[PDB]
């Protein structure tokens, strides 16, 4: 018999659990292991972020579904992991033994990497989780009654550039709903992408004209290769760059309301264990979603690394998207059930793909493209109502999976 443990009940934690036990069954021990007692539908977080949803409409009690399950659950963050001893250390001291290991951790939001940009330091907020994103509406009643300057955008070696855009257009209208969009003294959208619409992928459709033209539309002037040095004083401090990183200017933009897409680290418990990862604390594993260093330590998710496939002038990478994430849980599942049974796993994360959905309200944006390097196979972009009805249909399915079970 052995004892599997899945870290982190995040979009790829919470299905790796519900399929973990149903592929080893009755036979064996599945624990998840999470900081927080509650899941979160992420994708739902500018919403959140400027009012159009509650938590209670995103969130629920991870406990209960998982228990009737058969799956132990311990809300309670790893603080310490031997990878040699294969403890745990977990944040109220005690410790949790297990056979394998699968890291599902998501991802550290490395504020100090831009001193003043942490959401509790300054008027730079984060729309990330739920917790951030409740407090980005905080913030951003407060512009209500006293109207100051906007900056909204992406940091320096972020990899999610999505929620950004749709953070910027989603304010934007929200002012207009309210008709206090002509009380804002400037509007600004700052990006460590090398243009408008790069979204860490090269572009992807016609993302670069209709994202230009979006922030035209709205009233937003936009600034690309930049660089946040530090937040300070209520003002954000910028530089920008040409394709080569010599300066070709510095900025010093006063903020009154500000959400900016971090940097993702590896976690600390994980980017701790010696060997296990790179210099960012993602997770070295395998086409099989093994470690490297590691034979009984799988993972999945943001919380492994992917090899850079182009170097951009400002530091930018690639996102990890939903659709790879459920490919990589579910490799890692079947590869695992296989060690426990004398076969070495073949099953594959599959081809490299990035998809992502943003709703504006009324209607939508996504995209589709795989694999990695131009040319593609699939380069999409699509707007239209249909994509909004198909994020709230999207939403409405992966929050019941989560409570009824995967397989
Ligand atoms: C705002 C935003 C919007 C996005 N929208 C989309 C989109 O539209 N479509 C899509 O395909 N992708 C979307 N994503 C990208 C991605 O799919 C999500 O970030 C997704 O949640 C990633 O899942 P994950 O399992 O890798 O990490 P997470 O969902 O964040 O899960 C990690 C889990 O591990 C936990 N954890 C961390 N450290 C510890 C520890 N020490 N001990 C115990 N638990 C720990 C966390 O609490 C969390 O529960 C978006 C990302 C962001 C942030
Ligand atoms: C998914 C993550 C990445 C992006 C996140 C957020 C993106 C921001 C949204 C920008 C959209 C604004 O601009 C909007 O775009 C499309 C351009 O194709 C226009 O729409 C145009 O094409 C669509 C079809 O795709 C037609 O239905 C429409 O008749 C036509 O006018 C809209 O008239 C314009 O209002
Ligand atoms: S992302």
């Amino acid at each position: 018999m052995a004892h599997v443990v899945i870290l982190g009940a995040g979009t790829g934690g919470m299905p790796a659990a519900y399929e973990m036990k149903e592929a080893l069954g009755s036979g064996h021990e599945v624990t998840l292991i999470s900081a927080n007692d509650y899941f979160q539908f992420v994708p739902s977080n500018p919403w959140v972020g400027v009012g159009w949803k509650e938590r209670d409409d995103i969130a629920f009690p991870i406990r209960h579904y998982v228990e009737r399950k058969g799956i132990h659950f311990i809300a309670q963050s790893a603080e310490q992991i031997d990878a040699e001893a294969q403890n745990i250390t977990l944040a109220d001291g005690n410790t949790v033994h297990y056979d394998y290991l699968m890291i599902a951790t998501g991802p550290k939001l490395a504020f100090e990497n831009v001193p003043g940009s942490d959401p509790h330091e300054g008027p730079v907020q984060s729309i990330c989780t739920v917790d951030a994103a409740e407090r980005a509406f905080a913030e951003y009643q407060a512009l209500l009654r006293e109207p100051g300057p906007i900056v909204i955008g992406a940091m320096a070696g972020a990899s999610c550039f999505g929620p950004a855009y749709e953070y910027a257009m989603i304010v934007a209208s929200d002012l207009k709903k309210r008709g206090m969009r002509d009380k804002i003294p400037s509007f600004t959208f700052i990006t460590s992408e090398p243009y408008i619409g790069h979204l860490g992928i090269q572009g992807v459709g016609d993302s670069k004209g209709i994202l230009t033209k979006g922030l035209k539309e709205e009233g937003i002037e936009a600034y690309t290769n930049c660089k946040v040095t530090k937040v300070e004083d209520n003002k954000m401090y910028v530089t920008q760059v040409d394709e080569k990183g010599e300066t070709i200017k510095e900025m010093v933009l006063p903020v009154k309301f500000g959400m900016m897409i971090p940097a993702f680290k590896g976690v600390p418990a994980v980017a701790g264990v010696e060997g296990l990862c790179n210099p960012g604390g993602f997770v070295l594993v395998d086409e099989h979603q093994r470690s490297k260093k590691y034979a009984n330590i799988f993972a999945a998710g943001i919380a492994i690394a992917i090899p850079p496939v182009e170097t951009t002038p400002v530091p930018t990478g690639a996102p990890k998207t939903g659709y790879m994430i459920e490919s990589m849980v579910s490799a890692a599942v079947h590869n695992i059930k296989a060690d426990l049974e004398g076969r070495k796993g073949e099953q594959t994360m599959g081809t490299w793909n990035a998809v992502c959905f943003a709703d504006m309200g009324d209607r939508g944006a996504a995209f589709i493209a795989l694999p990695q390097l131009k040319p593609r196979k699939v380069d999409v972009f699509a707007y239209g109502r249909w994509v909004h009805l198909a994020k709230v249909a999207f939403e409405k399915y992966f929050i019941r999976k989560m409570k009824m079970g995967v397989s």
